[PDB]
RNA sequence: GAGACAUUGCACCCGGAGUCUC
RNA sequence: GAGACAUUGCACCCGGAGUCUC
């Protein structure tokens, strides 16, 4: 009983504001989660699962680390977001080895 | 006036048939061209534009390069596929540079 | 088609993109 | 909603994914 979420590539932040226009959470969100890293790409939909929400996607788990223990529960506009590892993280990593490497 | 493609990234074939179950596509067109490379990921949609042809992604130019220079005009089913390279090739190549490299 | 009310949630999946007609 | 007929074409873009109602 009881899981757990542990470290995984990216984040993804959740209990978001339930008054924002969606654009401006990516104002905020790829705001700040690059300032102290580099933001690869933030997913933001309107679907009961991504209600309150936003996983954002960066490159190595240390780099999610940091931004993630950076904004422990933070107030964006008028709520304290709680951040949350991504045990998913941005499925084109599985792929993405294509890439160059 | 007449323009070029000229090879980049990947390549893109053409004229295809016109009585496929597009599936047969994919396993036709990700069958053969992965066998003298490594196929990333193909393109075929049902829109006019996208009407008998479909994108491939390799990874580099050499690796389009051989694949577009082995099957110039080749039989699928019943009709001469025709290959040009992607002047665009796989837009996720344009920022893929998070991927790790 | 749209809006309000709900859910505190590991998503990046999925469907369309040429006209014509029943 | 679906099918036939069209186009020989650089696409990977885009829109939905909680119910309730007008």
């Amino acid at each position: 009983a009881v899981p757990e979420t542990r470290p995984n590539h990216t984040i993804y932040i959740n209990n978001l504001n339930e008054k924002i226009k969606k654009d401006e959470l990516k104002k905020s969100l790829h705001a700040i989660f690059s300032r102290f890293g580099q933001i690869l790409d933030i997913l933001v939909s309107r679907s009961l699962k991504m209600r309150g929400q936003a996983f954002v996607i960066f490159k190595e788990v240390s780099s999610a680390t940091n931004a993630l223990r950076s904004m422990q529960g933070f107030p964006f506009y008028d709520k304290p977001m709680r951040i949350q590892y991504a045990k998913t993280d941005s499925d084109i990593i599985a792929k993405m080895k294509g890439t160059f490497v």
